């Protein structure tokens, strides 16, 4: 049904990834490699793996789906992710070097203490265990009905290999597979429209024309608030907040800023990883409108009443030749394993450091913390596995990034908070966002902005009620 080169294209890949990993286990010798990489990460490589944490397979195929049901709004998001570089990059990340941390909310005891280093290691930790799931999930949705193959066979193939290899490699090894697998889902975001546009009678040419007459690009009707829909203004102001939790906040991410040996090599991996932001993204755009354009010229090759998530793979494997399928799969694999090691490797950082270390009154000894950093990644894999099984064979926690996001904000911005108004500003956030999200018709999009907001408000303005502020 696949096909042999198909599959042996991809196990080619596998293997490549396994063998990365075991190549790089041989320097794992101490947390701070398995971790932070002996800052031998060099800044293009930790900018690829930056690109290639953020885009999963919820990119991968949401996007083409959301641009062939709809338009390219969502786009504006990528772009603001660029916009805030600079600004990461001069408030945000020398904090984070110079406290040399492993866990990004080591800053928040630092700055506050240890209560809301603790709420945002739990809520990062849980949030990534279902991240991971929900990443599984939806890889093994796309291509279970097109490799003829048991959905818990596929998430061995997608989750149990990516956690060995994880395991097995270290920070370094999940970077450097995140680089092969970064440029693999890249090339074959370019090769999939590349072979739409041959499909296409009138080519790219027809497609724009198709899609700009049908409105499906940037319809002027989304600009105009709203309380309820994701027009343009909300979506922006969601994406902001959004980004700015995945760039501040989340620990897959900042942990990169802290592998390279240098401030001049940290600059390189936002610069790396905002022109991949700025072109790949595209791609996934334009595949949507592609396929919209290609099966409107072929009514025919869509089944009746087909779920537009899986167009995408419906093209894939139907109009695509021998070895390039099985090589667009691997890209498909690609984005979602080199997300689930980032997950898996960066719950591992902040159990290590906010609960075992921090936690236990004796110092653990170098030994104790590599035996822990490499259990975690075992367990955290294995029950991410699971509820990834669970969600095949048969929101609350995603909340919390708001408040953990206004927490980072709070703490850079807002000298006059402190270890309490902090904790005030948690609780306060995460009744707001509580409110917002099942007492009323808010958009979701303003769920990231309430909470984050919500810990700026609340921590300034109860800040006389507690002690001075720690001057950090
Ligand atoms: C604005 C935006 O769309 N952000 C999305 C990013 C970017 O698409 C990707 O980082 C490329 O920039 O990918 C995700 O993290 C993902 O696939 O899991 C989802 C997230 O909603
Ligand atoms: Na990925
Ligand atoms: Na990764």
């Amino acid at each position: 049904d696949f096909g042999f080169i198909n599959y042996a294209v991809l196990f080619g890949y596998l293997a490549a990834m396994l063998l990365v990993g075991v190549y790089f286990s041989k320097r794992q010798k101490t947390a701070d490699d398995y971790f932070r990489g002996g800052g031998r990460v060099p800044g293009w490589a930790a900018g690829v793996s930056v690109f290639a944490t953020t885009l999963s397979s919820i990119t991968f195929m949401s996007i083409p789906a959301k641009a062939y049901t709809s338009d390219w709004t969502f786009i504006i998001g990528q772009y603001l992710a660029i916009a805030i570089l600079p600004l990461v990059f001069y408030f945000y990340i020398p904090f984070f070097r110079k406290l040399k941390i492993t866990s990004a909310y080591e800053y928040l005891e630092a700055r506050f203490d240890v209560r809301s280093r603790l709420f945002a290691s739990l809520s990062f930790m849980l949030f990534h265990i279902g991240r991971v799931a929900i990443i599984t999930y939806l890889t093994v949705l796309a291509l279970r009905p097109f490799m003829g193959i048991d959905p818990v066979v596929l998430i061995v193939l997608i989750s149990l290999l990516c956690i060995i290899y994880t395991w097995m490699g270290g920070i370094e090894g999940v970077i450097w597979t995140d680089v092969i697998q970064g440029l693999l889902l890249s090339g074959g975001a370019v090769l999939i429209f590349i072979m739409i546009c041959f499909k296409v009678d009138g080519g790219i040419s027809e497609i724009f024309t198709t899609t700009a007459q049908a409105d499906k690009f940037f319809p002027t009707t989304q600009w105009r608030w709203s309380w309820t829909d994701s027009t343009i203004p909300v979506l922006m102001i969601g994406f902001l907040f959004a980004n700015i939790q995945q760039f501040t906040a989340s620990q897959d991410v900042v942990q990169r800023y802290i592998v390279t040996d240098s401030i001049k090599e940290t600059k390189r991996t936002l610069i790396t990883n905002a022109k991949l932001v700025a072109i790949i993204p595209i791609f996934f755009f334009a595949i949507g409108s592609a396929l919209f354009v290609y099966y409107q010229q072929n009514p025919s090759l869509l089944p009746a009443g087909f779920n537009t998530g899986g167009i995408l793979p419906l093209f894939i494997v139907t109009e695509m030749p021998i070895g390039i399928a099985g090589l667009i799969i691997a890209a498909i694999f690609a984005a979602a394993q080199s997300s689930i090691s980032s997950s898996l490797n960066s719950i591992s950082s902040c159990f290590n450091s906010d609960i075992y270390t921090r936690l236990s009154k004796s110092s653990p000894s170098p030994e104790q913390k590599m035996k822990v950093a490499k259990l975690v990644i075992i367990v955290a894999g294995i029950f991410s596995s699971l509820a990834a099984i669970w969600l095949v064979l048969s929101s609350l926690i995603g909340l919390m990034g708001g408040p953990m996001t206004g927490l980072f904000m709070l703490g850079i911005f807002v000298k006059r908070a402190n270890a309490g108004s902090a904790v005030v500003g948690i609780i306060v956030s995460i009744i707001a966002v509580l409110a917002a999200r099942y007492g009323s018709d808010l958009n979701f999009f303003f769920y990231g902005v309430i909470g984050s907001m919500s810990v700026v408000i609340a921590g300034t303005i109860t800040a006389p009620l507690f002690a001075p502020a720690k001057q950090l």
